[PDB]
C-alpha cells in the first residue's frame, strides 16, 4: 500500500494555523502537516478520513501526501499553499484584486465541487473558511473529514458534526437532512463571500434569527464587485427546493462563458 510516509524524512518548520505547521519532506518538497493529538479523534475516523481524502484526488481539492501514524502526534500531510486561506486572503488583498480574479476563484471551488459531485460526495461546510489560495490565485478546496456521500436527488440524515448554519441549506436546519444539492446552497455563500471580499453573511443576525428570515424568503443582497449575471448564479443556488437548485456541472457552464 501506499498512504504511510517515513516520518524522519519530514522537517517541521513553523506553525502555519491551529495545529497545522510547515514543513520539508526529503528537502525538496513543501509540505502543511496536521498535528492529530491522541483523544482529538478516534484512530478509525482518522483512518477512514485519510483513505477518502487520499481518494478524491483532483486539481481543485488539496492534495492529501500521505499520513504518519505509527505515533503521537499523528501527522495528516498535505501539499504546501503558499496564500493560505481564502477568507483571510479576500479580507487582506481583495481591494487590488480584478472582478474576473474573483470569479476565476469561483470557478475552481465549482470544479473541485463537480469533481465530488461526480462521486456522489457533497462537502458539509462548503466556505471560504474551508479553501485555500496558491501563488498564482488558484483556489482549492479541503474536503478532509467535511464530506458525505448522498445518492443525487436523495436525503441523508445530518447526524454528525454541526457547521455555521449561516452556510446551511434550509433542509439541514428545518429537517436534520442533507440533499444532494446542500453543497449548492453553500456555494451561492462562498461566492457572495468572495464578492462581497470576506464579509461577514447575514451579518447584524444572530443563528435564530438567519433560520427564521431563510425560511421567510429571505436572500443575501448583491455584492457592488458581482455582476448581475454572476448574482443571478448565485441566487439561484438558493432555492428553498433542492430539486430547483442547479447541479455544480450545470453552474459551471454557466460561470465559462463570463471567462471561466
Ligand atoms: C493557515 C495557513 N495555511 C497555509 N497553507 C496551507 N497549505 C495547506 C494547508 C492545510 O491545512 N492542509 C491540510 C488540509 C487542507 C486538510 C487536512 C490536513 C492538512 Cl495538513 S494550510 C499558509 C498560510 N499562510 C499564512 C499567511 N501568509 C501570508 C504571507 O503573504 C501565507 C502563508 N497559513
Amino acid at each position: 500500500g501506499h498512504m504511510e510516509l517515513k516520518r524522519e524524512e519530514i522537517t517541521l518548520l513553523k506553525e502555519l494555523g491551529s495545529v497545522v505547521k510547515l514543513g520539508k519532506w526529503k528537502g525538496q518538497y513543501d509540505v502543511a502537516v496536521k498535528m492529530i493529538k491522541e483523544g482529538s479523534m478516534s484512530e478509525d475516523e482518522f483512518f477512514q478520513e485519510a483513505q477518502t481524502m487520499m481518494k478524491l484526488s483532483h486539481p481543485k481539492l488539496v492534495k492529501f501526501y500521505g499520513v504518519c501514524s505509527k505515533e503521537y502526534p499523528i501527522y495528516i500531510v498535505t501539499e504546501y499553499i503558499s496564500n493560505g486561506c481564502l477568507l483571510n486572503y479576500l479580507r487582506s488583498h481583495g481591494k487590488g484584486l480584478e472582478p474576473s480574479q474573483l470569479l476565476e476563484m469561483c470557478y475552481d471551488v465549482c470544479e473541485g465541487m463537480a469533481f465530488l459531485e461526480s462521486h456522489q460526495f457533497i462537502h458539509r461546510d462548503l466556505a471560504a473558511r474551508n479553501c485555500l489560495v496558491d501563488r498564482d490565485l488558484c483556489v482549492k478546496v479541503s474536503d478532509f473529514g467535511m464530506t458525505r456521500y448522498v445518492l443525487d436527488d436523495q436525503y441523508v440524515s445530518s447526524v454528525g458534526t454541526k457547521f455555521p448554519v449561516k452556510w446551511s441549506a434550509p433542509e439541514v436546519f428545518h429537517y436534520f437532512k442533507y440533499s444532494s444539492k446542500s453543497d449548492v446552497w453553500a456555494f451561492g455563500i462562498l461566492m457572495w463571500e468572495v464578492f462581497s471580499l470576506g464579509k461577514m453573511p447575514y451579518d447584524l443576525y444572530t443563528n435564530s434569527e438567519v433560520v427564521l428570515k431563510v425560511s421567510q424568503g429571505h436572500r443575501l443582497y448583491r455584492p457592488h464587485l458581482a455582476s448581475d449575471t454572476i448574482y443571478q448564479i448565485m441566487y439561484s443556488c438558493w432555492h428553498e427546493l433542492p430539486e430547483k437548485r442547479p447541479t455544480f456541472q450545470q453552474l459551471l457552464s454557466s460561470i465559462e462563458p463570463l471567462r471561466e
